[PDB]
Formats: C-alpha cells, sequence, structure tokens
C-alpha cells in the first residue's frame, strides 16, 4: 500500500535543527526561554519569517527583520538583548553546524532501493549570504538521493498550509494513504494526517526509523553497511578531447577542487571507477575518470604502436594542454597503474600527485629483454596470450557477457586460472557458458560493459600488452632517477597476479612512498572493495595532495 | 626563404634569465664573480648539469649536486660559502621571478600569423620541486602558440650538440636556410650558423626584434596592439550534460579555478565567448561557456514553453548538479544576460557572483503587460517582429551567411535598424544579398556560425521571446527581493536597443552593483571589444568572486 515516503529537511535529514539553536543560543545568552522562538514566529502567516520561507525576500533582507523582531520582544519581556547579539553570527554558526543525519538518508536510500518515490519537502529561504556555499553543497549532497525536492521559497508555499501538501500529492502522483511523512514539527504533521498520510513524528531517529520500519514492513535499523553511491552513466558531464587527428579521449566529470584524473585498467572503463567518481567529489575534488585508448567513447585505432607507454603518456599530456590543466593528480589501476608511475617518471611537472592500486613500479631491468622477464613469472602467461594479434581479441570478442562475467570475479568465486593459458589454449577453456553473476557486479553493470565494448572490441585493449619491448627501451632512459613527488601504492591481498610483494622494492625509487593495503581484495579492486578504496584515497589526497 | 623561426625559452621567451640569477646570486652575495656559474657548468658535457638537461636526473636529484660543486668550487677558490646558502632556495626564487617576455611572444605569434612555422627549442629539466606548477603553468602558457615544443630532457640531447639541431630540423621538415633561431648563448648559436641557419643573438629583446624583422621582411616592432588569443573549436574540450530526457546542454571547458559559466545571446553560440574563454582560463578560472538551450549542439526541442525563464533557470540548475558544482559565477551578454539576473533572484545559493554585458536588470511592472511595455520603446519593433512562430524563422533561415553577415557589424558599420521592422516586413527587408564583411569577423568565423545553425535553425533561438507573459508572471513574484550577491554590470556606449542609461536605476535593486563602461561598442560586445571586456571582467572577477 506505501508506495512514498517524504522527509523534512531540518530535524529530519540533517542536524541538529536550526530552531534548536534558536533554544540553546537563549540559554547560552541566559535570555527568557522561547525569546527567540518568539521573535521568528512574530507576525505568524504575514511576519517576516513566512515571507522570507514562500520566497518573498531573501535571507538577507530577512536578517534585520529578525534582529527587530528580537528588539520587540525583549522590550516586551522587559530584558536588554546582550551587547554584540548578532543574528547573522547565530544563524550563520547554527547553519555550518548543521549536518545530514546519516542514518536517515540510509534509511531515505533503502526504501528508494525498494522502489518507494521518495521525497524532501521543506521550509526553505533564499540563501544570499557571503557563506550561502555551505548549504548549496549540503542540498546538492542531500537532493542527489531523492526523486523530489520541493522547497517552500521555489513553489510560494509552506508547511502547514494544506496547498502545499496538495502539491505534494501532485507531485508524487500519489494518493494519501500510499505516502509516509516524516517532520519533527507535529502542527506539520497535523495537515498530512487529515488527508490520511501515516506520518510519523521525529524526535530521535532510532525511535522515528523503527515506526518507518514498522509501517513500511522493511528492514531499516541494524541493515548491514550499505556500499558507496555508484554512477549512473546517462546523469554524468561526457567530457571529449581531441589529442591529435586521428585521437579523441572521452571522459566523465564531476566535482570541483584539485583535479584528479582515474586511469582504469585492461579490460575496463571509465565505470570501474563508478564508486570512487561520487566519494572523491564528494571529498573536494574535480574527478576526470578516462575511458583510456582503446576503449569505451575513446578512439581505438588499431596500429600496436598507437598503445606504447610513451604515446599514451604524451597523450595524457595534451589531454591536460587542451582542458587547460597544468596538473593533475593521477590514480590508476592495473594497466593505468602503469602508466601513471610512467606519467611520474616522464612527467612530473604535470602530476600534483601519483596513486596506484596493485601494480607495482617495479623499474626496467636493462640487462633482460622484458618479454624474458615475463616469461620467468608463471602468473603472467596470460600475457604471452595476448601477444598473437587476433588470437586474444577472438575468444575474448566472442561472446561479451561470458567475458566479462568471467572475469570480474571476487577472489572466493572461482576466479579465471592464469596459468598455462597459452598451453591451455585460452583463457576461458576451462570456464561454464554462462558463468554465475558475481556478488560484485549486478547483471545491468556487466551489460554496460558490454555495450561498451561492442563499438572497439579487444584490438585497442590488447595492444597495450603488445609493446613490451618498446616500453622497456622507454623505461630504461629513465633508470637514473627518483619519484619524489607525492606517491600511493595501493597493494589488494588476494590479487594472485599483481602481489603486494611484487611491491616491496619500490622504497628503493619513492623514498617517500606512502601505502595502503587492502585485506580480502582480488584483482578488481575499485568494485571489490569500493568503501576502503574511497578511504584510502581520500585520506591520502587530503594529506598529499591538498 | 625563410619558412621557420625557432625561439630559446631562458633569455628568450622567458625573463630574467636563470643564469644571470647566478650572476646576481654572486653579487648580492659577495661570492667570487663567476662561482655559482662554474658549479652549475662543472664538468661540463659529463657533469651534473648535462645529466639534468639531458632527463637522466630529476631537478630534485641535481640540486644536492649542484651544492656539492658550490663546496668544491669554493675550495678551491679558496673562500667560504654564506650561512644557509640554499640552492634549492635560490632556484625556487629564480624561477619564479621568471615571465614571460611578452614582446618576443607576440613576434613569435605574428611571424606565426603569416605562415611561419614555429618552435621553442630548450635545455630543461625534469622538475619534481613542490613548487613545479609555477613552471607547468609557464609552459602551458607558452607552448600553445607554438607548432612544437622540443625540450633537452624530454628528447636525451642539449644545445650545444649537433644532434639537437639535425633533430630540430626534422621535427621542422625544413632544410637549414629556411631558419632563423634565436638564442641568448652564442655558443648555442655556433652549431646552427655552422648548417647555415639565420642565427640572432638575443641580448636586449628590441635589438634581436629588429634583427629579426630586416632578415624575415614581416614588421614586428611597433605594430599594433594584437586581438586576446581566441579558440579553435576542434581543440577545445566540449562537454555534454543531459539535465532532462530531451535536453542535453552542451559547453566548451577550459582552465581550472572557481567555475565561470557564460551565457551568450541570441543569436549566438559559445564561440560568441572565443576571445573570452583562454583570458579567463588564463587569469585562474575554470570556464563553462554554454551553447544555451535552441543553440548548436545544445537540444533544442520545438515548444515555446520550453525557452521560458523559469525553465531555462532549472535547466541551469540541474547542469550544475549533474557537474557537481555547488555554485558558479554566471556572465552573460543579451538573452544570456537576462538570464543570469534570474538566476541570482532565484537561485543566489547557486551563484558565485553574477555579470551582464549590455542587458539591464529592470523589474517586471506589475501593473503593465509586457508586451505593452515592448510596445512603448519603438528600438524593441524587432521582438514584437519575432513573436508570431515561423516569420523570422523563414527570414533568418533563408541565407545564414547572409544572416550572420547583417547581424555581427561593429558600430560604425551600417548596423541593421531595429526601427519600425513589423512595418517594413523583415529585418532584412533594407539590407544587401551579400553584406561586406564586418571588421570584428572574419569569413571562417561567419561560416563556424553558419555550419551551427545549420543543425536547429532559429525556432530555439526564437522562442526565447516568445514568453514575454509567462516570464512577467515568474518575474513578478520577485519583486520583494534585492540582489545583494556580487554583481558587475557592464554597459556598451553604442549599444542603441539595450542603451547604458536603461541600466540606470539597477542600484534601487542591487544595492552594491559594481560597473563597467565600454565606449565605442556596439551591441557585439565580446568580439567587438574583447581586449576591454576581459579586462573589465579578470579585475572584476579577482576582486568579488575570489
Ligand atoms: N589477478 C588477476 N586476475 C586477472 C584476470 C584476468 C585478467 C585479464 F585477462 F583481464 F587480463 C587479468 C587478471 S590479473
Ligand atoms: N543593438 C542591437 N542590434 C541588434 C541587431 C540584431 C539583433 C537581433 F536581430 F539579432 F536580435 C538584436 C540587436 S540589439
Ligand atoms: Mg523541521
Ligand atoms: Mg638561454
Amino acid at each position: 500500500t506505501l508506495r512514498a515516503a517524504v522527509f523534512d529537511l531540518d530535524g529530519v535529514l540533517a542536524l541538529p535543527a536550526v530552531f534548536g539553536v534558536l533554544g540553546r543560543t537563549e540559554e547560552a545568552l541566559a535570555l527568557p526561554r522561547g525569546l527567540l522562538n518568539d521573535a521568528f514566529q512574530k507576525g505568524g502567516p504575514e511576519g517576516a519569517t513566512t515571507r522570507l520561507m514562500k520566497g518573498e525576500i531573501t535571507l538577507s533582507q530577512w536578517i534585520p527583520l529578525m534582529e527587530e523582531n528580537c528588539r520587540k520582544c525583549s522590550e516586551t519581556a522587559k530584558v536588554c538583548l546582550p551587547k554584540n547579539f548578532s543574528i547573522k553570527e547565530i544563524f550563520d554558526k547554527a547553519i555550518s553546524a548543521r549536518k545530514i543525519n546519516r542514518p536517515m538518508l540510509q534509511a531515505a536510500l533503502m526504501l528508494r532501493k525498494k522502489g518507494f518515490t521518495t521525497a524532501i519537502l521543506t521550509n526553505t529561504w533564499l540563501d544570499d549570504r557571503a557563506e550561502r556555499d555551505g548549504l548549496a553543497q549540503l542540498m546538492c549532497e542531500l537532493k542527489m538521493h531523492f526523486d523530489f525536492l520541493i522547497e517552500s521559497c521555489q513553489v510560494g508555499m509552506v508547511k502547514p498550509e494544506p496547498q502545499i501538501y496538495k502539491f505534494l500529492l501532485d507531485t508524487l502522483k500519489a494518493s494519501p494513504s500510499e505516502v509516509v511523512f516524516l517532520d519533527d514539527i507535529g502542527a506539520n504533521l497535523k495537515p498530512a494526517r487529515d488527508l490520511g498520510m501515516v506520518t510519523i513524528l521525529v524526535q530521535d531517529t532510532d525511535t522515528a526509523l523503527k515506526e518507518l520500519e514498522k509501517v513500511t514492513g522493511i528492514q531499516l535499523l541494524n541493515t548491514p553497511a550499505p556500499l558507496p553511491t555508484s554512477c549512473n552513466p546517462s546523469d554524468m558531464s561526457h567530457g571529449y578531447v581531441t589529442v591529435k587527428p586521428r585521437v579523441r579521449l572521452h571522459f566523465v566529470e564531476l566535482g570541483s577542487g584539485p583535479a584528479v584524473c582515474l586511469c582504469h585498467g585492461f579490460p575496463e572503463s571509465w565505470y570501474s571507477w563508478r564508486y570512487q567518481i561520487p566519494a572523491l567529489a564528494q571529498a573536494g575534488y574535480r574527478v576526470l575518470a578516462m575511458d583510456m585508448k582503446g576503449y569505451g567513447e575513446s578512439s581505438a585505432p588499431p596500429e600496436i604502436e598507437e598503445y606504447c607507454m610513451e604515446v599514451l603518456c604524451k597523450e595524457m599530456v595534451t589531454f591536460l594542454d587542451k582542458l587547460g590543466l597544468s596538473q593533475a593528480v593521477f590514480i590508476g589501476h592495473d594497466w593505468g597503474g602503469m602508466l601513471v608511475w610512467y606519467m611520474a617518471l616522464f612527467y612530473p611537472e604535470r602530476v600534483r600527485a601519483v596513486a596506484s592500486l596493485n601494480t607495482p613500479f617495479i623499474p626496467a631491468n636493462p640487462n633482460m629483454s622484458p618479454l624474458e622477464s615475463i616469461k620467468a613469472n608463471p602468473v603472467f602467461d596470460y600475457q604471452l596470450y595476448f601477444q598473437e594479434p587476433g588470437v586474444a581479441e577472438a575468444e575474448l570478442e566472442q561472446n561479451l557477457s561470458r567475458t566479462f562475467k568471467s572475469l570480474f570475479r571476487a577472489s572466493d568465486e572461482s576466479v579465471l586460472s592464469m596459468h598455462k593459458v597459452c598451453e591451455a589454449g585460452g583463457l576461458f577453456v576451462n570456464s561454464p557458458e554462462e558463468p554465475s553473476l558475481s556478488r560484485m557486479v549486478t547483471e545491468e553493470e556487466i551489460q554496460f560493459y558490454v555495450q561498451q565494448f561492442k563499438k572497439s572490441g579487444f584490438r585497442g585493449p590488447l595492444n597495450w600488452y603488445r609493446n613490451m619491448e618498446r616500453n622497456w627501451k622507454w623505461a630504461c632512459k629513465s633508470l637514473g632517477r627518483k619519484i619524489l613527488i607525492p606517491a600511493l601504492m595501493v597493494t589488494a591481498e588476494k590479487d594472485f597476479v599483481l602481489v603486494p610483494q611484487m611491491s616491496q622494492h619500490m622504497e628503493d625509487w619513492i623514498p617517500h612512498l606512502k601505502r595502503g593495503h587492502i585485506e580480502d581484495c582480488g584483482h578488481w579492486t575499485q568494485m571489490d572493495k569500493p568503501t576502503e578504496v574511497n578511504q584510502i584515497l581520500i585520506k591520502w589526497l587530503d594529506s598529499d595532495a591538498r
């Protein structure tokens, strides 16, 4: 029967409420109890505050009216307001102290996840103060999780007027008995209750959620820890830069602040960063999540040499030039990890900081051909399989769904063996026609990759492995250097190819290297352990790139 | 005969040279004359410095080697280095003091403009210092003006070794006698001179340019003031955001720092900001230059109401949400000017600062229908002409080249009369079939607009004028408000429609409004007076949005 859930902002989705700041302010200042609440509410439907809430006046215009109300209330209560008494000051503090009430948000998210339509209905104001960005940020962070945001001051109506509730119902396309409405102010619940909506009077969050759970019959309290926010491709800003006549690079872009360029591995996509992109933007960065050359909406020329590390790096430099960025933080996984270490070594002036997931920095051995070095380690046999043009392409393109569903597996989910792939005749020779779906991914997410790889297939991607010799000669030029910019290496306990021990000598070349390590994490790090990846990157960003 | 010009960076394109910093440092510190230059050059082809210049080691690795060289030189000269003597410190100061030598750049630009191939050939280093961003910025600013940038440390060779000159020639695809090469170091000129290149020994800039002028036969000195840098469409980052199912907005994006959203007028394009986009990025902003809805690569739905101010503004807000920007500075011209004032009034929390070129803020008159208000002023008659769907579209789409070449005219170039357009039967009834080309635009630039308007024509654009009533009712809701965020109004002396006097009462609504005024400037402000527009916007940005 219930299909919709509506939440207030103040005192419900965000805490502490600014009304309670009026209580504590009175106390702090030893003013008459309720004096500030009286001044705030003065004149009722025709007072200063309603005009504010209705969008008639802005916050800055209101401040002096509330001041005057405070004067009038104090005279009649026969007291004096403190020297320095400051409504602007009081409200700036209050409004910056107010934060998202995380458990309420996560309950709203869960209900949306089970198919509820969700909304924020709030009495709020047009905020034109010097410090208004604080609130614009809060509202952005909250509103992206909801179907609708209805603001008294944009619609010209206020709780508890009955018309806003009708406007609510009409926005929801729902009848009153399909809606639960939560509010901390009982007078605002009354009109919902009159039309027969379920209402919840929100005092402490846990009790409200207990009521919310009982009435929707969905578990909201004590639920396991949710994944980070993911990205919907068609809600993102998509960018395109031509780095040379036949080559355009695509990327998705979110956030403001220092530029952070994410570089995926093989055979992946910008979308492999889907759990990091919102979290890093939210953390105060400008994320640029590439399709690396060969992939997705980026160009994919056929020639092998178009994909050697030298050419790929020069092109990432051009990509910064054309966007007008003197630097970016470069963060890479798997092949993209190898690439960002090379960016650090050859273009340190363009790299604000460098991080790699899984891929260690190992200097080229000038005394051993790279092919030889690859044959030394049985777990790289799949790279030799990749050498002969066409062979891996035919197997990997043959059935894309089976391809990604085989590849993208957590460590406990019967990972492909990386072992004696050439001898066996292919990567999938010993895997099912229809693999089961990994816990890491949904069927829809597998189908995004499938549709991406329909544009160019696997030739470009495989070519990243076909420049062993050419990359070795380029790398050899850098053997005298060290990496002395800020650097982070993140190892994954259960990556059985890019093993954590392979990174053990990195401090010889990167003396101030910082590290994170993720346990129980297989090769597909960002979607295996997105929560831990996010925490490790944001902490290193804030300390080293900030 | 001469087809190519090559410039050094230090002492030629950038001043003062870091070598002269070695001179002044010696003097400042009363060290033996030339001691620092000896230490720098110690070991010659096999010393620390050549290894640096060749890319063998990074700047941070070199610093302690130069230190040691300074110690060794001082011992043998039987002196002591100062307490606190600091190579890192000396070079940080020197490298940040170094700036683009503007007259040399503008000469290089001019030669490129007359068809020279131009290049920077420099001995430089891999810069990994904490403060490396300074130089990455310099090099970006310079390199975008040249065909090639050849850096000793990326190519593994140094002036004066003969191989770099051969590598230069081969890059230029030019024979030695077609090249002029300019350098402040005579030993570096010698090998160019050996192959028979024209060389110029650069001491003071003016004499070098005098030589450069004599030998190329092009005027380089005392030339008139050049236009600001323009944008080549196919070198820009192009972005696309879907703000709702049928509507995607396109924009071009350059620079980093606070977001600055440029909103063009009718019937224009992101490209009408072409002279502002590089200058504002260079000034430390992230420019987002829109195709506004109806135009270019943005969607252009047919329905009139899709283009009322309310819908257009909500969509600009969604555009920020999806890009993850809590605010932007909004700068508008003509119709975009009207729109940004509305953004200031209805979404002050999303607008960091607002500026308009030409378009004044005038509050809706609640006592007079807007049509009536438009009929009151003969110079708005062209807006009535625009009302009847199809009529203006047929005239404007009939011949696009004639359309833009008629519209885009400086004040002295027989502007269209805005006068009695309905009576006369059209905007062009009294203009030539083939207008001459305005001084403001090139034939190629007219053809960019023509190709843009081939995608959707004039229906969407004209619809911005077809919501008089609907915009009036929305505006009336804001009549109690003031605009109290940072605001700039820029009037144009010879805009005979959006006249400067029309802005005279703006301080009643925007009490802290700031102003600029541009004399001898017609309606197409950004391309009429791009230099003055750039200076006025950057100054107001740095003081009010920074
Ligand atoms: N630990 C690792 N598992 C895998 C599985 C597949 C591949 C692929 F075939 F895609 F390259 C690389 C690795 S690395
Ligand atoms: N001073 C002014 N000149 C013109 C010329 C044309 C138009 C157009 F037809 F494009 F709307 C508007 C103006 S405003
Ligand atoms: Mg409340
Ligand atoms: Mg020099």
